[PDB]
């Protein structure tokens, strides 16, 4: 199991195009991957789950991954988030 705590800094939070990029990136890996916020936990590969979390700009989430490629999956999600999903 590999985890990281990280701030979502882009204008729309986990909504619109950033939400799609997040789920598409998570889906590239065999590991099971989770996202947590305020005692709520959802599947990172599920768009309905991500929407239900209601993540806005400045909010903080905890990412977790379990499987053969768990380290690589976390690295990819962190890199995408730290580029603000390709925005200023």
């Amino acid at each position: 199991m590999k985890e990281v705590t990280i701030e979502i800094k882009n204008k729309t939070g986990l909504h619109a195009r950033p939400a799609a990029l997040f789920v598409q990136t998570a889906s590239k890996f065999s590991s099971q991957i989770w996202v947590e916020k305020d005692n709520k936990k959802v599947n990172a590969k599920s768009i309905m789950g991500i929407m239900s979390l209601g993540v806005s700009q400045g909010n903080v989430v905890k990412l977790s991954a379990e499987g053969d490629d768990e380290e690589e999956a976390i690295k990819a999600l962190v890199d995408l988030i730290e580029s603000k999903f390709g925005e200023e």
